[PDB]
């Protein structure tokens, strides 16, 4: 499997997940249908999204790591799949939610070869491969902001902060792309519980890095050894190379 | 002028603003075009929006209070107009932004008779009159949540908080509607600088109250004597009757 195959698979999935969710009324979407393997409830929207995705991934030699059904398959290529990221928004008709796919040649983030976040409400498509990062077919990159007085997405502000703006949209996979294309200047998830899971962030990270972002754990350690499993957890500090160290110091 | 005229006018305005913005590329939207009367830059998107609105409102015996052009007209009915709320998102292409109109029989909020917030990205329409509050022609009401462990929209969290979720979308007018239809359990703007302006909040406030929400100033003070002018600033605590007092004590 290569970055071209991945793009093809990722798009086929996006189309199906899009249809499935778009035809589903909010009263249907919001219903609890079971306990996800992640240890949180699967909403009817989650299950519908995941089924459409797994139907397609089933035909590839991959091991799938996915929120609701957990680890599936035996393949050598690993896929961190968030079938629906921002479910809470989706169940309320707030148009920030996505399907996220990160493809890796091992069970570690360092071997990623393809990242893909499709906005299910806007049809916006973000991906990155060896040729860089894209928003709807156009090369994107991160902002060149060097000042803490910038536009930040942050989970969660718990003290006074120097930022010009703070936003929290509820879809890390999508918001990481907002940072990737420069819409925002940095992305922080510094929650002490360490809540983010591999499928939430993997693609977002990969795309942000290809867009020139420096993306690291709370203390600046590499995300390379983050595992494609259900136990993995993440904090994230992501910004351009110059703003990044300033953020690291800001949160000590 | 009554509540029906208001709805008719608001819908006419919404159609024009929505068509104007949808045809406008992001690279055009984001351009600074002048300094607004509020003391912040007018973006090209702001101007296109405001001109569309004013072309329709100028045919009415109203005094208009609007972000970019300021106080206009001589009429006895006052209209707080945010021609584009969430401009930052709109320039981004992030689908949370609205046109907001609140109509009053004086220059104070207490004499409001109509509230209208239209999401320009989704086509969602929120309004309220003497018959209650609506999202897309359906009656809405606020959630009955009694616990601080709830879903909050809050500008800005500056300490540790007991909330289940925190969201900040960048359009107070729209987020006030999210609270109004119960998508969220409360809306808080507790920014010490007192940043909200009359046209950001008036319509949303009116709609929330009609949906059953209790909406006050930082100290439980009434919003009734808030002025339809450029000098007015607001903080907001908005939740149902039960949850509201708890939030009040939480933020002392
Ligand atoms: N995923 C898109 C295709 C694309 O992104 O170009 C679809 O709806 O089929
Ligand atoms: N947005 C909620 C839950 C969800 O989106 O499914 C959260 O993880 O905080
Ligand atoms: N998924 C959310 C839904 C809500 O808070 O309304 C929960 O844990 O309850
Ligand atoms: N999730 C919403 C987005 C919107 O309100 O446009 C829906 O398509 O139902
Ligand atoms: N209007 C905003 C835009 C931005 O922050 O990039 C400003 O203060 O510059
Ligand atoms: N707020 C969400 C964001 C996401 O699901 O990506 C979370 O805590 O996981
Ligand atoms: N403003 C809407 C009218 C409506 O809300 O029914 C439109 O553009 O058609
Ligand atoms: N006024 C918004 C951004 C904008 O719409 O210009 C903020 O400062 O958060
Ligand atoms: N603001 C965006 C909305 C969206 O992406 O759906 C646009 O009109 O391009
Ligand atoms: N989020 C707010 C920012 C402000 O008014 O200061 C708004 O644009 O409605
Ligand atoms: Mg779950
Ligand atoms: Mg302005």
């Amino acid at each position: 499997m290569d970055e071209r195959d991945a793009l093809r698979i990722s798009r086929e999935i996006a189309g199906e997940v899009r249809k499935a969710i778009a035809s589903m009324p909010l009263r249907e979407r919001v219903k609890d249908v079971g306990m996800g393997k992640d240890g949180t409830p699967t909403k009817a929207a989650d299950r519908v999204a995941e089924d459409a995705a797994l139907e397609i991934l089933r035909k590839e030699r991959v091991t799938v790591v996915t929120e609701e059904s957990g680890v599936l398959g035996e393949g050598d290529v690993f896929v961190a799949l968030d079938p629906l990221d921002g479910t809470f928004n989706a169940t309320r008709g707030i148009p920030v939610y996505s399907v996220s796919l990160c493809f890796s040649y091992s069970d570690k983030l360092k071997d990623a070869f393809f990242g893909y976040v499709y906005n299910l409400a806007t049809g916006d498509e973000y991906y990155a491969d060896s040729s860089g990062a894209y928003r709807n077919g156009e090369r994107i990159e991160v902002s060149d902001a060097e000042e803490l007085y910038c536009n930040a997405i942050i989970y969660y502000p718990d003290r006074k902060f120097p930022f010009k703006r703070m936003r929290i949209f509820g879809s890390a996979a999508t918001e990481l792309c907002f940072f990737a294309d420069g819409s925002f200047d940095c992305f922080l998830d510094i929650r002490p519980g360490k809540m983010l899971r591999i499928y939430d962030a993997a693609a977002g990270v990969f795309i942000a890095e290809k867009a020139g972002g420096k993306v690291t754990e709370l203390d600046g350690e590499s995300l390379g050894n983050k595992k494609f499993d259900m136990q993995e957890r993440l904090n994230i500090v992501a910004a351009n190379e110059k703003l990044h160290p300033k953020l690291l110091e800001l949160i000590k």
